[PDB]
């Protein structure tokens, strides 16, 4: 499908993606007002072939996903400018849940059944032999108080069909306060990595996404602020030590130990997606 950038109007910017830049606009080609929004995120200008390679890498992966509880992706628009293409996706309405949790208290059973529709995502994300490398609040966007989708792709990798890990680098924008310790140390991707960021995120709703109980700033109250280049090797070490993020206010023992289950330092011991969605259904069950 392809947008033509004569009949996009830009509202305003939604935010920073990984590549680049997200902005909301309306598509308009009748000019009367009557245009469906659109979300479109763009590639900087500027950026190297190694962000040129990644960004078509993030379209080709979105475009072959469909799936309920993930972001729809409706077609590319050709950009001039920058000679490269702008992803047009779905513009999700009530933004992410990093933005939304915050500001609007929601009841247990609701952020249990998101956590449950996070996991049908990504079971259909793993069944493609994908990995996300960047599950958190920030990139699950909410569509209704009953209604949750995964939103950004720019970390999204192919796992060949022999392979059961990514091989990953070295990089200052890599989510590590979200990351399993075979991340961090062995430098290794797996399907159970992603599950690790699953508890993360799911630790995230459960605090409402408050800025001050946040993975970055309980890690770092561990860590310390003045610790050179071994902000990661520091982390890793707590990790090994058995060390975990703390069980929330009003958090359930039981959705707690799931959490730690979704945190063990052997990625075999971690539960899959799979195996997440019928436990997370029940459990939704009891809160409702
Ligand atoms: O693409 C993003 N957000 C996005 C996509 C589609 N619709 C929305 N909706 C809204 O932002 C709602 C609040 C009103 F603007 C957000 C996004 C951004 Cl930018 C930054 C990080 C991660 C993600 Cl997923």
């Amino acid at each position: 499908t392809v947008f033509h950038k004569r009949y996009l109007k830009k509202i305003r910017d939604l935010g920073e993606g990984h590549f680049g830049k997200v902005s909301l606009y309306c598509y308009d080609p009748t000019n009367d007002g009557t245009g469906e929004m659109v979300a479109v995120k763009a590639l900087k200008a500027d950026a190297g072939p190694q962000h040129r390679s990644g960004w078509k890498q993030e379209i080709d992966i979105l475009r072959t996903l469909y799936h309920e509880h993930i972001i729809k992706y409706k077609g590319c628009c050709e950009d001039a400018g920058a000679a490269s293409l702008q992803l047009v996706m779905e513009y999700v309405p009530l933004g992410s849940l990093r933005d939304y949790l915050p500001r609007h208290s929601i009841g247990l059973a609701q952020l249990l059944l998101f956590a449950q529709q996070i996991c049908e995502g990504m079971a259909y994300l793993h069944a493609q032999h994908y990995i996300h490398r960047n599950l958190a609040a920030r990139n699950v966007l909410l569509d209704n108080d009953r209604l949750v989708k995964i939103g950004d792709f720019g970390l999204a990798k192919a796992v060949p069909e022999g392979h059961e890990y990514y091989r990953v680098r070295e990089d200052g924008d890599s989510p590590v306060f979200w990351y399993a310790p075979e991340c961090l140390k062995e430098y290794k991707f797996y399907y159970a990595s992603d599950v690790w960021s699953f508890g993360v995120t799911l630790y995230e709703l459960l605090t409402h996404c408050d800025s001050s109980q946040s993975p970055p700033t309980k890690f770092l109250e561990l860590i310390g602020i003045a610790q050179g280049q071994m902000t990661v090797l520091r982390l890793t070490e707590l990790l090994e030590r058995g060390e975990r993020l703390p069980r929330p206010d009003k958090c359930p023992a039981e959705v707690y130990h799931l959490m730690k289950n979704c945190w063990e330092t052997e990625a075999s011991f971690r539960p899959t997606f799979e195996n997440l969605i019928p436990i997370l259904k029940t459990v939704h069950e009891k809160y409702r």
